[PDB]
């Protein structure tokens, strides 16, 4: 689809921690 945003989302390695929401 797009290499733009996959590379982005690497900076974004937190939202891993996002499993802390649940």
């Amino acid at each position: 689809e797009l290499d733009k945003w996959a590379s982005l989302w690497n900076w974004f390695n937190i939202t891993n921690w996002l499993w802390y929401i649940k």
